[PDB]
C-alpha cells in the first residue's frame, strides 16, 4: 500500500468518508477518523460562525484529523424573471399538496468565492483537511491555508480541471469520476461534461499527473479500493457506501430507498438543484427539455424552489420529491457503524 | 483467476476487442499467437464473406479466436424520417460537391434478421463467438454450445447482464461507460444508465453467475490488476489495439488517436444512429439543436454517414470519420500487437 496520502493527512487509513451536505455529520466524521480513516463534513449552507459550531462538534468527538468541505461553484446570478417562469411551471406540483410555490427564490447555498467570512474562520480553527467542489480557490488563498499547517483537496472530473487543481496548489485531487452519487465537480458545467468514468479517470490523473490522487465514484467494499490503488490512486473517498451508517443525518426513506431495489438505478438530474446530480430517480427528475419547460434558473435558485416542493410534499407525507443520492454502485451498500464498516474496507482491502 | 482462460483455451487473460473495420484476420492472429484472444467482427458482410474471413485468420493461426456479431433489434424503415434526414445531410454533401444517396439501406444485418449466419458458424466453429447490442434467442447459444462454441454477450447494466445469463451465455463482456465505440445497449429508445467500468465490473461479478470480462477504459496492466481485483476473469481492449500495425485504422485515425484529440472523447447518436464513442468532429452534432430532423433507425443513419465520408474524403477531408476511442485514449501506445501483448502481461505482473 502507498502511504503518499495517509503521511500527508496523518492518518491511518487511506479512505476518506465524502462529506455529503444534509448526510455527513459530526458522529460520523469523528467516527471515521477514531477508526483511522479521514471523516468529512460539510459546511457550505451555513454562516461562518456556525460552521465554526459544526468543526468544534467534530473536535469533541474525535482528536485525530478530519476534512471540512466547502461549495466553490461560480457565486449564482439571481434571474426574477426565469426565477419567476421556473416556479409558474412547478405550481401544479405544489397544487398536489395544497401549497402554492414561493414567492422569491433565494441564492442558498453561497459559495467560498462569495463568502468572505469562511477564509479567515477557516484560518482560526485549523482543521487538518479543506476540501473544495465545483472549483478551485486562488492559489493564495489556498497558499494561507496550507501556511497554518491545513492540507487542502479539491475534486475535479477531468485531467483539464485536474491541471486548475494543480495551478491552485492543492495537496490532493479527488478524483471524481461518472458513477459518484451526489453532485457532479463539473467546475464549467455549460462547457459540457466529458462523464469520464473512474477507472479511465484515476489512471489518467495517477499516470499523467503527479499530485496525490483520490479516487471517488462507485468504490463499495475492499475490492474496489484495491482497484483504485492499482490504477494509482493514494486514497479513496466514499459516500455511497456511509449513508446508511447509523450515525449519518440520513431519513428513515432514504434509508429504505437505498436498501431496497431503486438502489439497482441512479441517474444524474439537473432539475433538482440547477447542477447536475446522481441520485434514485423520482418525480423531481424530469426532463428540462421536453416541450413546454421553462428555461433552468442558475444554481443554487433552483434547489431553493425544490426544497420548497419536498417541504410542501413531506407535510403530507409524501416522499416522491425527496433528494436521495446515491452512486453507480449502490447496490452494494451495507448497514453498519461507521468505525465496523472503516474496519471492514481495511480487512477487504488487505483480504 | 484461470475461470476465463481454460474455457477458452487460451494463456492470457486478455482478449482484444472486434472492432468493425478496425481489426482484421492479421491484428486477431497475432493477438491470438500471442497468447490472448484476437478477435473479428463480420457483421455487415454476407454468410461467405463472413466465413471467407474465418477461413483467413485460421490461415495465420490455430490458436482460439474470437467471432463478432451484431444483436440489435432490426431496424426499422421509415422512408419519410429517411427523407428529412438526408434532406438535413444535403448542405454538407454539397460542401464536397456531392449529393445524398437516394434511399438508405439496412446495411448490417443483425443476427435476428439474417438466418445464414447461425448455419455459417455451426460449420466454421470459431471458438468463441459474441454478440453486441443484445443476446440471441436462447435455442441458438445453445446451439452453438452443442457444438463446442463459448458464447460471448456484452452488457452495459445489471439488467442486460440477467437477460445475458437466462440465455446461458458462457460469459458476460461487461462494457463501462469508458468503452470506445458503440454502446452495447440492448434497448437505448428505452433509455441509458450509463454505467461507469469500475461499477459494472464489481456489480456483475458481484451478483451473476458468469465469468465478467471487463471492457472500457483499460489501457495498460494496471488497467488489467484493476479488473481483476473488481472480479473480472478477463479484459476485453478495444482502443489499446487500434495503433497496432495489424488494425485497419487509417493513417487520419492513426494520427488523431496519437494526438492531442485523444485528450477527449465523447459520444454520439448521429454518426450511426446508436450512441457510439470517439474522437469529436463535425459528425458530433446535438441531435436535439434547433432545425436538426428526427433520427432515422440505426443502422440507417449510418449509411447515409458512410456515403458522406466517402464524399468528404474523395477531397481529403477526414472531418466525418468515424475515428472511435475510449475514455483511456491518451494512453494510447503504438507497437505491434504482439509486443503490446507481451508488455500488457509483464505490466500485469510486475
Ligand atoms: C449523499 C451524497 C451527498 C453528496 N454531497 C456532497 C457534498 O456535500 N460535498 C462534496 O464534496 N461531495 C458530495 N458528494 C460527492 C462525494 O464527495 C463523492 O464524490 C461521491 O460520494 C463518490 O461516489 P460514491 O457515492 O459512489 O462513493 C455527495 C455524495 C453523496 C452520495
Ligand atoms: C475502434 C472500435 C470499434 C468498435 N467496434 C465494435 C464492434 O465492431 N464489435 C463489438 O462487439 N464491439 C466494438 N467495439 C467495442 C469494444 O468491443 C469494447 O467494448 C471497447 O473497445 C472497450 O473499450 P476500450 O476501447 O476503452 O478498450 C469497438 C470499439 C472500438 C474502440
Amino acid at each position: 500500500m502507498t502511504d503518499r496520502f495517509t503521511r500527508l493527512l496523518g492518518i491511518q487509513q487511506p479512505i476518506i468518508q465524502a462529506p455529503m451536505l444534509g448526510v455527513s455529520t459530526p458522529a460520523l466524521a469523528a467516527a471515521v477518523s477514531n477508526a483511522g480513516g479521514l471523516g468529512s463534513i460539510a459546511i457550505t449552507g451555513s454562516a461562518a460562525e456556525k460552521g465554526r459550531a459544526l468543526i468544534r462538534e467534530v473536535r469533541g468527538l474525535t482528536d485525530k484529523p478530519f476534512n471540512v468541505n466547502l461549495f466553490c461553484h461560480r457565486p449564482g446570478q439571481a434571474d426574477p424573471a426565469r426565477e419567476r417562469a421556473w416556479l409558474d411551471y412547478l405550481k401544479p406540483l405544489f397544487a398536489e399538496f395544497g401549497a402554492e410555490p414561493p414567492v422569491r427564490l433565494k441564492n442558498i447555498y453561497l459559495s467560498f468565492l462569495e463568502d468572505p467570512t469562511l477564509l479567515p474562520m477557516l484560518l482560526e480553527e485549523r482543521p487538518a483537511a479543506v476540501s473544495f467542489h465545483f472549483g478551485a480557490p486562488p492559489r493564495d488563498q489556498v497558499r494561507a491555508l496550507q501556511a497554518v499547517g491545513i492540507r487542502v483537496l479539491v475534486c475535479a472530473t477531468t485531467p483539464e480541471e485536474a491541471a486548475l487543481v494543480e495551478a491552485a496548489g492543492a495537496d490532493a485531487v479527488v478524483a471524481q469520476g461518472i458513477e459518484a452519487g451526489g453532485h457532479r465537480g463539473v467546475f464549467e458545467p455549460e462547457r459540457g461534461d466529458a462523464a469520464i468514468g473512474t477507472l479511465a479517470l484515476v489512471r489518467l490523473l495517477a499516470a499523467r499527473g503527479s499530485l496525490p490522487v483520490v479516487a471517488a465514484g462507485g468504490i463499495m467494499d475492499g475490492r474496489g479500493i484495491r482497484a483504485a490503488l492499482e490504477l494509482g490512486a493514494s486514497a479513496v473517498q466514499m459516500g455511497t457506501a456511509f449513508v446508511l451508517c447509523p450515525e449519518s443525518s440520513a431519513n428513515a426513506a432514504y434509508r429504505e430507498a437505498l436498501k431496497g431495489p431503486r438502489a439497482a438505478r441512479t441517474a444524474l438530474t439537473v432539475t433538482m438543484s440547477g447542477r447536475s446530480a446522481r441520485g434514485l430517480p423520482n418525480r423531481m427528475f424530469f426532463d428540462a427539455a421536453a416541450p413546454g419547460v421553462p428555461p433552468l434558473p442558475d444554481y443554487p435558485f433552483v434547489y431553493d424552489a425544490t426544497k420548497a416542493l419536498q417541504t410542501a410534499a413531506l407535510a403530507r407525507g409524501n416522499h416522491d420529491f425527496a433528494a436521495q443520492w446515491a452512486g453507480q454502485g449502490a447496490a452494494l451498500a451495507r448497514e453498519l457503524p461507521a468505525a465496523e464498516l472503516l474496519r471492514t474496507l481495511v480487512e477487504e482491502l488487505r483480504g
